[PDB]
């Protein structure tokens, strides 16, 4: 547990939700300050501690690192700040990022997801808004509030209650059977790639999640973004394989992105 007296919070929020807010701050560690992002809040306490419990178990260059929890005026989860922020907003404001640079970033996300898959955690909210840029050439996955540690004997998490879900990033098996696996995250990764090569445009613009579900049941998918490399559009379509068993895992997806990235230059 962190000492609230060593944490200073800035006023401007990096994000918000029903839980509360995410704000920038500075945390005095031993001899220096660390720039941090802090999630600030009966059930929510448990969820935040669960979220922290997930981040505590993860250690990978492409996942946001948790500093710790701090109980003060409210419950806080202190994380290392990825100062460039969400990938979708960054590309919206920086339309001249090169396709090669986007490949590098999404490949980095796939390395982090490959690690998550190996560790047997499902993210359940993979999306461009939850890819944070440390630099224009270094991305980290964030926002583990919906993440679950899979049981040693199962390869999916079965949701009891359908809450407010990010339907546009979810695979059909999630929507129809409440079943969440690493392959479900692979589907989300495809949507994420689409967002990335579309410079942070929203997926399925103007459609209700229910209309997205119906479109996908018809075998229809989002089109190729302007200027998106063919091989990357092809990878998206592979990620959007309806049948979970035929859809690739992150091991395969990362390898494909690695080979393509290394082949550019
Ligand atoms: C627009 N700008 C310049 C910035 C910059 C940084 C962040 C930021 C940096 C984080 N770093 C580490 C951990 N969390 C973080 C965070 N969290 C918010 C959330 C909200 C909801 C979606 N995902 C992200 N935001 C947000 N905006």
């Amino acid at each position: 547990y962190l000492d609230r007296k060593l944490l200073t919070l800035e006023d401007k929020e990096l994000g918000s939700g029903n839980f509360g807010t995410v704000k920038k701050g500075y945390y005095q560690m031993k001899k220096v300050v660390k720039t941090v992002a802090v999630k600030i809040l009966p059930a929510l306490k448990d969820e935040l501690l669960a979220e922290a419990n997930v981040m505590q178990q993860l250690d990978n260059p492409y996942i946001v690192r948790m500093i710790g929890i701090c109980e003060a005026e409210s419950w806080m989860l202190v994380m290392e700040m990825a100062e460039l922020g969400p990938l979708n907003k960054y590309l919206q404001q920086n339309r001249h990022v090169k396709d090669k640079n986007i490949i590098e970033l999404v490949h980095q996300v796939s390395m982090g997801m490959k690690y998550l898959e190996e560790s047997n955690f499902v993210h359940r909210d993979l999306a461009a808004r939850n890819v944070l840029l440390v630099t224009q050439h270094y991305a980290k996955i964030s926002d583990f509030g919906l993440s679950k540690a899979l049981r040693a004997d199962e390869n999916y998490y079965k949701a009891q209650t359908h809450g407010k879900w990010p339907v546009k990033w979810y695979a059909p098996e999630c929507i129809n059977y409440y079943k969440f696996s690493s392959k479900s995250d692979v589907w989300s990764f495809g949507v994420l790639m689409w967002e990335a090569f579309s410079y942070g445009q929203k997926p399925y613009r103007g459609m209700k999640g229910s209309e997205v579900t119906a479109m996908l049941e018809k075998g229809e998918r989002m089109g190729c973004p302007a200027g998106c490399p063919r091989e990357m559009y092809d990878l998206m379509n592979l990620c959007w394989t309806y049948d979970v068993e035929n859809r690739p895992g992150f091991a395969a997806v990362e390898l494909r992105l690695r080979n393509y990235y290394y082949d550019v230059v």
